[PDB]
């Protein structure tokens, strides 16, 4: 069944290629055991070749198939990496095709949905410069995918968090907290809080970027999720040293946090107290 499809991916017949591609994608969309069967049949080197196709139909299916493969476990993400997917996927971030870019961004975010070793592979391939450029996009849909992918990069270890910092993502994220669009705020703050999960060097890079004045302002937000996410970043930068703890105190958070203690939503009531006790 599968060896016969993997073989057809080399076929000069575009109907044969597309039919097997459409079959492999639907078979890989399924279970994690199914993803392995597709891997083992050698579909991966064949799929990576197709990422270079000028044919949008065969490229769209190939991308779907790879993002569905990278939907699996940590060492199946590694197979996608070892096959050499990343450079082709990073190449596609310069695409004017909104659908191709959406698929390529999805696949990269799914590859970044694994362990630090996998997350580093994405960084190593050079995804971050392209990702940061996309935060300056006027497309709210492109912005979301780029912010999703970045948040997944910034989920990893300190080496991966500092990578995002060194990629100059923070000024862009800070500039995005001044957005009137509450849905952009949700995604920018989410990525920013992941940067804020790091060590003292990383906590300080966030502080130096002018993040605190925007976060302290957002603590008086009428959106329960944006207010919750501001707390997220603060309680995360509170984890850092007394030198950092002080910068937070002189941001004016102290009173806003003292007020938040008495909230209608008991979820942010504890999220504020945990931030307070880790500050003094
Ligand atoms: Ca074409």
């Amino acid at each position: 069944e599968l060896p016969q499809m993997v073989q057809q991916l080399n076929s000069p017949d575009q109907q044969e290629l597309q039919s097997a591609l459409r079959k492999l994608s639907q078979i890989a969309s399924g279970g994690n055991e199914q993803i392995q069967a597709v891997i083992d049949a050698g579909a991966l080197p064949a799929l990576v070749q197709l990422l270079s196709s000028p044919n949008e139909q065969i490229l769209q299916e190939a991308l779907w198939a790879l993002s569905n493969i990278a939907s699996g476990g940590n060492e199946q993400i590694q197979a996608v990496i070892d096959a050499g997917a990343l450079p082709a996927l990073v190449q596609l971030l310069s695409s004017p095709n909104e659908q191709i870019l959406q698929e390529a961004l999805w696949a990269l975010s799914n590859i970044a949905s694994g362990g630090n070793e996998q997350i580093q592979a994405v960084i190593d391939a050079g995804a971050l410069p392209a990702l940061v450029q996309l935060l300056s996009s006027p497309n709210e849909q492109i912005l979301q995918e780029a912010l999703w992918a970045l948040s997944n990069i910034a989920s990893g270890g300190n080496e991966q968090i500092q990578a995002v910092i060194d990629a100059g993502a923070l000024p862009a994220l800070v500039q995005l907290l001044s957005s009137p669009n509450e849905q952009i705020l949700q995604e920018a703050l989410w990525a920013l809080s992941n940067i804020a999960s790091g060590g003292n060097e990383q906590i300080q890079a966030v502080i130096d970027a002018g993040a605190l004045p925007a976060l302290v302002q957002l603590l008086s937000s009428p959106n329960e999720q944006i207010l919750q996410e501001a707390l997220w970043a603060l309680s995360n930068i509170a984890s850092g040293g007394n030198e950092q703890k002080q910068a937070v105190k002189e941001a004016g958070a102290l009173e806003k946090l003292e007020q938040l203690q008495s909230h209608e939503n008991e979820k942010i009531q504890k999220e504020a107290q945990e931030a307070l006790e880790k500050l003094q």
